[PDB]
């Protein structure tokens, strides 16, 4: 009655599928050569997941760098279609949940023009990476962005310029977090746009609302078509409200596994990856 998984990289393999790159002028080849670490290791992962009992794994947004980048050299849908269809393949045999996760700076309902373009691009090119990967349960998580003020428009902005985007809409979810957007806030959104809301346990103890973690749960899980979602995290005794512990505690399992009102999948993110649960 509960399926696991961790972000991005794996700290044992010492895989990740988030190489980036910094020096200037950037050729074909030297995009290409880490396009293709990136999914050298998303395969490495998958199979290591396999092996280890995780059915759930999020990729990492710079699995091809700058993909969403009109400068981008090369076609890569072309160039990786059959290797992306042959890893969803894996995938699905395994019977592993794919998702991604776009940063905050992703900001749909932004005030500009120009932002908004940004953000958009971004979308389609992990909503189109994971119809290459054939991943049908697959999940788009996002936050609502920033408020500008004026929250209540903002909020319409961000339903207004994303509900034209269908392929993107197939897998998108809503996250609450930390600072601006609650559980309940998301639920407007999400029934706004007709997609599901991803529950992220710590943002919702520091950003709570009027809902304890027990009906915000309970409110949520009737928007998934298929299996609910979950993401779990620990708060850095040491650090900023939001920031994450290296592995999750005890008492913050307990609170999420006594608050389910039915099964679920949580993504857990800890900093120590898969060697924090």
């Amino acid at each position: 009655m509960i399926r696991l998984g961790y972000p991005c990289e794996n700290l044992t393999l010492g895989a990740t599928t988030n190489r980036t790159l910094r020096l200037a002028h950037l050729t074909e080849e030297r995009v290409r050569e880490k396009a293709a670490e990136n999914l050298r290791d998303l395969e490495r992962i998958l199979r290591f997941n396999a092996d280890h009992g995780f059915a759930l794994f999020r990729i990492g947004q710079h699995l091809i760098p700058f993909a969403s980048h009109p400068l981008f050299p090369y076609d890569w849908e072309g160039a990786y279609e059959e290797e992306l269809a042959r890893l969803g393949a894996l995938a699905r045999a395994f019977g592993q949940r794919l998702s991604m996760h776009p940063g905050q700076y992703v900001n749909p309902g932004s005030p500009d023009p120009e932002v908004v373009e940004r953000s958009l691009a971004e979308l389609r090119y992990s909503a189109r990476l994971l119809s290459l990967i054939g991943a049908e349960d697959g999940v788009l998580v996002l936050h609502l962005g920033g408020a500008y003020g004026e929250k209540g428009k903002a909020l319409r902005r961000f339903v207004e310029n994303l509900r034209g985007e269908e392929e993107v809409l197939r897998y998108l979810a809503l996250e609450n977090d930390e600072r601006l957007w609650n559980v309940e806030e998301v639920l407007k959104a999400a029934e706004a746009l007709g997609v599901p809301v991803v529950v992220d346990t710590l943002h919702h103890a520091l950003n709570p609302g009027r809902l304890p973690l027990e009906e915000a749960l309970r409110l949520a899980f009737p928007t998934w078509r298929g299996r609910p979602r979950v993401h779990l995290a620990s708060q850095d005794p040491k650090k900023r409200p939001g920031a994450h512990a290296f592995r999750v505690t005890r008492e913050d399992w307990e609170r999420l596994l006594s608050a389910l009102p039915g099964p679920a999948d949580v993504m857990v993110e800890a900093k120590g990856k898969e060697q924090g649960l």
